[PDB]
């Protein structure tokens, strides 16, 4: 059991039409470069900028794609043959919309959808205000290469999502994330956030015993309401560790092809050697439900 | 100001219980010399003894009739410098029942608390499920002059819910004890690779909990008594110290040392303010966290 993962990194391209038309070039240049690819990851919200930069209604206009982007990127899962996952804008009912990974077969039929769980809220970042936090909870997705420990960008700050997804089956955690810094911030700052992120998200694969992909975008966005001067620079940093936390592939901070062979079969021996789900006390972890004691 | 000015004992075990203890007597009173403004000392895991879980033999239960006396011993060290102490020792709790037990003492001595090792490892050369017994007390901190301590032992390091929720009931800093080494058979790609995981994994409690983060050990080369490891266990010290953004504070060799690190506990007000991670936790789908698989 092998993945052979491609990562496409870039940035919005101005809009919506031209930004998923690069994705699809990429795609198609991923596989020449990358032959034996069957599973691609994309960005998180691929298709549009990081609209989340400031709190504007108007840019709930965009959740009326949400069919045909599906449809887009069914159209390309199956062209190319590969499992594909983008992460949309999901309009669920009048005012009502969540931020959805959707996860395409290799015969571009939809294996799952992901809605994601954790949704962050600081200046620059006002997701709670567009996206209503998922209610399928935290579910892996089975496809033809796996079954997929899917969420979303902010979700990645909790092992809790990891380790529940872990619970349940999945083979892998995929993490399309929007993770960039502000004009403001120092040096000193932007390497601990990023490494932060990084590190963080090893331990996710560390604590279960699973690989782990994460995406992010590139490109300086601006704010379009003026608040934020500078705007937020997108690292790219996209990266692939196994199941002991080791890295596979690491990204540049520009628009780049990632790509990353997966032993799926690794997580045997690794949890052999360190048996973390044998031992865990859950007889004793009550208190996770709670906000705070 | 709420600083914690920690330091760290990490030495190697000296062929008998009574020159380890007074090795690492000798080694606190360096260590207060050097850096007199510490105010907590973390000693690693099972500190008077051999890692003797490195073979499965009842006699080592016998070490269980100490107890008594090595907190006596390490009471008085903790009032002789006026330091809060964190000692790693083996509790026999009654006839057949032992646990692996981190004591605390206060500055005067006083015992401000005791933590059961709570996830018990069982491996070759890691026989631990056969002396200890899973602690029953849970993941409470422990509250001393200097802060809530989030105080765990080694193979509970591995486990992001134990920090969470010393985390939830207000710990201002996580600290674990431990013994860990690697074995003749392990490559060299595969001991960095484990060693880099031990480290990466706490670094990962730190910042998903805005707390810094202590982790001690012990070095040497420990040979099997029972002759089954050929080679026994190289522990490889590299006790380390991370601060709530999981940045190194302070890092040890492989080799016996006293480990110092200023620690400033007002940093997690910031830090959570900019990764409020505690706000966004969605509890209401975290059931399944008490499942064994699903």
């Amino acid at each position: 059991h092998m993945i052979y993962a491609g990562v496409l990194q870039h940035a919005y391209c101005g809009s919506r039409k031209k930004t998923i038309e690069h994705t699809a070039n990429l795609l198609e240049q991923a596989l020449k470069k990358h032959p034996k690819t069957n599973l691609v990851v994309l960005q998180e919200l691929n298709p549009y900028s990081y609209f989340c930069q400031s709190e504007n209604p108007k840019f709930f206009d965009l959740g009326e794609y949400f069919e045909e982007d599906k449809a887009f990127f069914s159209a390309l899962a199956q062209k190319f043959q590969v499992v594909l996952i983008a992460s949309l804008f999901e309009k669920r009912a009048k005012g009502l919309y969540h931020n959805s990974a959707v996860v395409f077969e290799k015969d571009g039929s939809i294996a799952g959808v992901y809605r994601k769980m954790h949704i962050p809220d600081d200046p620059g970042f006002y997701e709670k205000f567009y996206f209503t936090p998922g209610d399928l909870g935290f579910e892996p997705i089975i496809t033809s290469v796996g079954k997929l420990g899917l969420m979303v960008c902010w979700d990645q700050w909790y092992p809790e999502a990891a380790r529940i997804m872990a619970l349940k089956g999945a083979e892998i955690l995929i993490y399309p994330s929007a993770i960039g810094f502000l004009e403001e911030d120092s040096n000193e700052e932007k390497k601990r956030q990023q490494n932060a992120w990084e590190t963080i998200q090893r331990g996710h694969a560390i604590a279960n015993g699973l690989p782990l992909i994460a995406t992010n975008r590139v490109g300086v966005e601006l704010d379009p309401s003026g608040a934020i001067k500078g705007g937020i620079t997108f690292f790219g940093s996209s990266f692939v560790v196994g199941a002991l936390g080791e890295f596979l592939a690491k990204a540049s901070d520009k628009e780049e092809i990632l790509y990353a062979e997966i032993d799926l079969e690794r997580t045997e021996e690794v949890r052999r050697m360190w048996p973390f789900l044998r031992d865990r006390r859950i007889d004793f972890y009550n208190d996770l439900l709670k906000r705070y004691i």
